[PDB]
């Protein structure tokens, strides 16, 4: 396929740029599972896209393919100065060489921002196992866990980041936790700070305590006053709170399974590899491994409307009355926000019709990994019709009645990176109107319950406090509307004052459409102090057959406020949040908002959005990019456990066709049902698309959970 | 039954109270059809729920079935001093009294206020069939339609409101249209403006004509003007193998084939609710419901988990807001209560309004009908999948497997109807999740309101056809939100997020800057009465002085989705009509002289209305521990655009609110379905899928479409 260009790796692909790297002997290449730091590893590899100037040349004015490329993330921790260093490798098929990306002069904590993995987290509990080791009385006495001989009763620990005060540190707080099921919502007021930055885990060493409200310095000090009687101290079968398994009873018990859909004639989609159509529809996927799911080249009518539609950074901002709980700005690309996108269940994740995907990821892995049910595409109906009219005659019957079944093409992953359960959708209406959804669910981050955790969060239970947030999304939106040369405009309402021009004494006062353009990157910026215009349009400058420009609608859907201060520390890791609404003039330098370094060097990253708008470019008839913040604020209440729920806990955007088409692109769908009256007969129900009652079982349900090399 | 006290008026209920009152030959109660406006006649006969304070007593206390009553409105045209009187008659069954209902004693102007209705616009085009005789042959030189001696080339027209420019006028401008399939969409440059206030119909005239851009006086100095070759005229093509552009029959094809049917609902086990007359259980909830024929749906007594959450969730008051070019377009501001929003529930199509599973249900109403009118599914009530899980949790162990996925399949209870006034489709939800949040939702569909275009249109207005404008609009929707949270003595609170900056306790050279959870308490309604101009705070809390087992007040929280926002200038003549529309959200102490902030009349009268919302906050009453009612303002503008032809879509056209418990329950109430899933890894074995309820692989089918289109008396 031509939509081949924006495909992910496969599974021999990832394998040949593997090796094609472990071949050469002078990277001194260790598996990720080797359980030390001062090693070289290859951290992640996933397709790099081609430059946009030569994809729509090979897509629209028919030359070469592009030159397919991966982008490999080597981790050098085997040399005197650690660092991480990027490399396009290519071509593919046939990779023959590697070019350094993105050079970074003057920079000094690569090293200190990287992501943490799976041989760090063993070192890490071998750490906190031999340094507890004064606590184990206490351990025993206070929870009845441990982190030794423990079997069925063992503590745990989340690590929260960033990691430090400063650019280049490496010092995690640690939340020690029950491990039981669920075991994010068990901590035991414990919380440890560990420096884990040298390369050798030898040095790696708890510098602070905390417990119950009061710093100790180190765990043998806490110890110490344990046995003196100088800790104020917590003592910590139906299911566990924690647990998803039913408990109570309704007023009015329910005892079978609800309706299913049923898709006996099969999808009404055309999925072939990456590539889909739909009604008008025509769109090219990816799971980009680092920052989650995109939807590309998309098309209506055979028509462009967005070059590029793509998840860029998913941000949960805490406060806290302990340590981990203040120090919690969890960015989840750099956690691989789009690796963890773990299995769907059919019926549950995506509907028991669902055409289920599987991918291939490398990341913090030895070899490809095979991730199964990683994506589903399905069509449901939405329950409401897309269009209707009864159109009566006022005497008691009607001239004919008119509706469109309501149904939509939803494209969905999801990411758990831990606690966290977010369900990404891309969603397609036969109307050209497509929608971009984020629902959240899984567990909330929580800390140890203290009366001074009640001013940043919620008690959730007997030892729990679900702490204060604000998750914030944000969303590259490259619309190409009808064509790459756009320019943007609002519409507002206004009022004027005239003369009633029938009744002169009297006065209209009434609305009229004021129309305001926009010419420079700064006044295209929209702050969340400003209100937003109700009508944010990207237009062509190609007319529609009633005089008007062609253009799309962007619509948000968002509880989204400013979090924290401008220039303020961490903040200059999430500038675009600044932003419900940026426009950028395109450039290649500037493709992602986010980065898998951010989340560890948030006071220094290879990214900052605002230096996007620095250049305050000309944005009249370019290439232009939108760039869409969206989130809520998250005070969580005792019905979080033992999961946050979706209703109420999705935010988005939609993209709308306004004088794009001359009329309701909908009306070429054969699903109309239009019912007309007749003489002394029945009704005439006219058709285009016979009635169907067929029913049809889906596969049984089944699920396998692990993810594994192939 | 104990919901019965909600329900509305049974087919025989209606009959027994039009009967009681024609048998009271006194009122010379005449039927609506008779074609004068001098006459005595029942308008509207719809249930008159009982107060408050005796509902509760019955419901909780085992007090006695409070008395049942009919609220009848009557015109009373036959007399010197036209005007609208409304009575409660009861009791039922067994009517022998009519008392007084809203008595508004020193108000004159109740006729002009009136609805319009079937007779009157049977009047209304006779006297245009005569007034605009001189334009016979204008019409048929430009339009190829008529008004004189036509058959299926009709002129038809659409009347706008308000009628006139001040409190007692009854003047209205028509919006002249060729009657052919979506005849809304097919302006023909004319409009007519007609006084028709006098209860004789010989005395209504057109007092002045708009054609095309310019005023002309009369119909007579319109045809004058044109004979003598002085009027730049549009000649329209004839309307009469494509579908018109009006029309909803497919045109185009998509260039990716769909030939097949989508996928859809199946029921086998029938539905998971229990419905039993006009009361509903689901899961945790319950609920009645009932469909006022004035105003629309309203649930009530809404409880969940056996704890009441509303008393009341109702629909108030829908409208549009236009501007214009034309004196039709500049003049329109529709309050649809005035046109029976509640009455025009029109039989929805299996399969396409609502699931092919879903139950439909039928009612009567008595809204300008001779007799009670029967209507084929008003309302349809429905689970569906929502296509997202409730809750669902990977749990990795982070070495290539698992510990556990746990995940319970989405669904939601929908009870919904529609209302199609005229052009618009508008489509009513209530929506109960398992978990306890219930959301409303409005959806708008069917035809804009269009007048004819000129250049001077597109200065409020999107040209959408060769001769079409589509007018910008806002609409505006009113809820009345009667929650009683765990009880009816409830408050209200506020939840903000602010920084504090403060020594990082662990590195003190540096500082911690972070979310702090800041609180805000209400006394006073005036506190709580939000304009558009404030920011929202994220979380409205209606709160129980109850505490949950973790110390923290039960409350449910109102989270409002709308793009709405001051539309008319406060105090400025018509907006006395719309005056909760300064609200997103406003508080008030409850109160039966304030249980609706519109009603029928306000359309006509809107610069004296029977009630004004803002006087509901004059007196600033104290709102702590006190029954309280949030009152919610939500909408959108619209600027139309080529796509809304034929008709507006719903998509992104949706506009209301969640009700989500916060801190009322101790943990997820949705804990207690069966249909949770966890899968759990065995080792060196299949994985145990742990249920409570059979996987279920059953089939059937639901009955075969049909779809009647008559309302009519039984
Ligand atoms: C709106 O119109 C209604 C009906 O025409 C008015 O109610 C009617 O009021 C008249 C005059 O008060 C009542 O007529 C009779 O008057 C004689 C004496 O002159 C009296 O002895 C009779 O008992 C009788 O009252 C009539 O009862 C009454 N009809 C009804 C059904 O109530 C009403 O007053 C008008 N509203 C306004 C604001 O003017
Ligand atoms: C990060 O470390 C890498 C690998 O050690 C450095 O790249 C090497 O630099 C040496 C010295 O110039 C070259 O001779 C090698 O060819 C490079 N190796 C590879 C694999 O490219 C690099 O200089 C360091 N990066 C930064 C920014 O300091
Ligand atoms: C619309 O404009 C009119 C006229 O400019 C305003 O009416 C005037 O208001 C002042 C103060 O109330 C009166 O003294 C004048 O006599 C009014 N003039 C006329 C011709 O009516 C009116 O207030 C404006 N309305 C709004 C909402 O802006
Ligand atoms: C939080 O408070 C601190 C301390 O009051 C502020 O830090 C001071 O900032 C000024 C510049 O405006 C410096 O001259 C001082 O040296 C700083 N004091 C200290 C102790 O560091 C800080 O700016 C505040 N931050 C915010 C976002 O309000
Ligand atoms: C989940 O998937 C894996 C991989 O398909 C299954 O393991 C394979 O099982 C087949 C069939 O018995 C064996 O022949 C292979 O040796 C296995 N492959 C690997 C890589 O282990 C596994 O059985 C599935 N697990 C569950 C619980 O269904
Ligand atoms: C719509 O429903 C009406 C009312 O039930 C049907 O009208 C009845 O039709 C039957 C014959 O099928 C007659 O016996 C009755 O006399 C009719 N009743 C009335 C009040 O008119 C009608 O047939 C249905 N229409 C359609 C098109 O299905
Ligand atoms: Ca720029
Ligand atoms: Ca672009
Ligand atoms: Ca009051
Ligand atoms: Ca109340
Ligand atoms: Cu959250
Ligand atoms: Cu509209």
């Amino acid at each position: 396929r031509k939509a081949g260009v924006f495909s992910d790796l496969s599974n021999q692909e990832l394998k040949a740029v593997h090796s094609f790297l472990w071949s050469k002997k002078e990277l001194r290449l260790q598996p990720s599972s080797t359980t030390t730091m001062a090693k070289n590893t290859v951290f992640l590899i996933e397709m790099l896209l081609p430059k946009k100037y030569h994809v729509l040349r090979f897509l629209d004015k028919g030359e070469r393919h592009p030159v397919r490329e991966a982008r490999a993330v080597i981790f050098f921790g085997d040399q005197e100065h650690p660092n991480v260093t990027e490399f396009a490798v290519g071509p593919l098929p046939g990779p023959c060489y590697m070019r350094a990306l993105s050079p970074r002069p003057g920079y000094q904590s690569s090293w200190a921002s990287r992501p943490i993995s799976t041989a760090e987290y063993a070192l890490l509990y071998h750490t906190l196992q031999e340094a507890t080791k004064p606590l184990h009385q206490f351990f025993l006495n206070t929870t009845g866990f441990s982190f030794q001989d423990c079997h069925d009763r063992c503590l745990a620990f989340t690590d929260v980041a960033p990691r430090g005060v400063a650019s280049g540190q490496r010092r995690s707080w640690l939340i020690i936790q029950r491990y039981v099921e669920g075991y994010f919502l068990h901590p035991t007021g414990l919380e440890l700070l560990v420096d884990h930055g040298s390369t050798d885990a030898g040095h790696w060493a708890v510098e602070q305590v905390w417990y119950n409200g009061k710093f100790y310095g180190s765990p043998e000090e806490l110890a110490r006053k344990y046995a003196d009687g100088e800790v104020d101290v917590v003592v910590l079968e139906p299911p566990l709170f924690s647990s998803h398994k039913p408990r109570g009873d309704f007023p009015s018990p329910i005892h079978v399974s609800g309706p299913r859909l049923v898709q006996p004639h099969g999808p009404r989609f055309r999925l072939e590899g990456n590539a889909v159509l739909y009604g008008g529809w025509s769109f090219a996927f990816r799971l980009r491994s680092s920052s989650g799911l995109q939807v590309l080249n998309v098309h209506f009518g055979g028509e462009r409307i967005a070059y590029e539609v793509s998840v860029q950074e998913a941000v949960a901002l805490y406060g806290g009355h302990t340590p981990a709980g203040m120090q919690t700005k969890y960015l989840d690309v750099g956690w691989g926000l789009g690796s963890v996108t773990h299995e769907l269940a059919p019926g549950i994740d995506c509907p028991e019709t669902a055409t289920f995907l599987d991918t291939f990821h490398y990341y913090d892995a030895d070899d490809p990994v095979h991730y199964p049910r990683a994506l589903c595409l399905f069509e449901m109906p939405t329950g409401v019709p897309l269009r209707r009219h009864f159109n009566s005659n006022f005497k008691g019957g009607f001239n004919f009645y008119a509706g469109l079944k309501g149904q939509v093409l939803v494209l969905r992953t999801t990411s758990t990176v831990y606690n966290y359960d977010y369900i990404w959708d891309f969603i397609f209406y036969p109307n050209g109107v497509m929608e971009a959804k984020m629902h959240a669910t899984g567990y909330v981050h929580a800390t140890f319950y203290t009366p001074e955790g009640l001013r940043h969060g919620t008690r959730l239970h007997t030892h729990l406090i679900g702490n204060i947030h604000t998750h914030l999304v944000h969303y590259r939106v490259d619309l190409d509307v009808a064509g790459t040369k756009n320019s943007f405009q609002t519409l507002q309402m206004k009022l004027e004052n005239i003369t009633n021009p029938w009744s002169p004494r009297h006065r209209v006062v009434q609305p009229t459409l004021e129309q305001t353009q926009y010419s420079w990157e700064r006044q295209a910026a929209f702050r969340f102090k400003r209100k937003l215009p109700k009508y944010l349009l990207f237009t062509s400058p190609q007319e529609n057959p009633w005089g008007h420009k062609r253009s799309y609608r962007l619509q948000i859907h968002s509880m989204a406020d400013q979090v924290l201060p401008p220039g303020w520390q961490e903040e200059q890791a999430i500038t675009w949040a600044r932003y419900p609404l940026a426009v950028t003039k395109y450039r290649e330098s500037e493709l992602c908002s986010s980065s898998i370094y951010h989340q560890n060097d948030p006071w220094d990253p290879p990214v900052v959005f605002e230096q996007f708008l620095h250049n305050n470019e000309n944005i009249e008839n370019e290439d232009l990019v939108a760039w869409v913040t969206v989130g809520f604020l998250h005070i969580p209440h005792s019905e979080d456990i033992p999961n946050t729920a979706t209703p109420g806990n999705s935010v988005g955007f939609l993209l709308r066709p306004f004088n794009f088409f001359p009329e309701d692109p909908s009306l070429a769908s054969r699903d109309t049902v239009i019912v007309w009256p007749r003489d002394n007969g029945p009704n005439y129900v006219q058709r285009w698309i016979p009635e169907d009652r067929d029913c049809s079982m889906p596969p049984p349900f089944s699920y396998n959970g692990t993810y594994r090399p192939v």
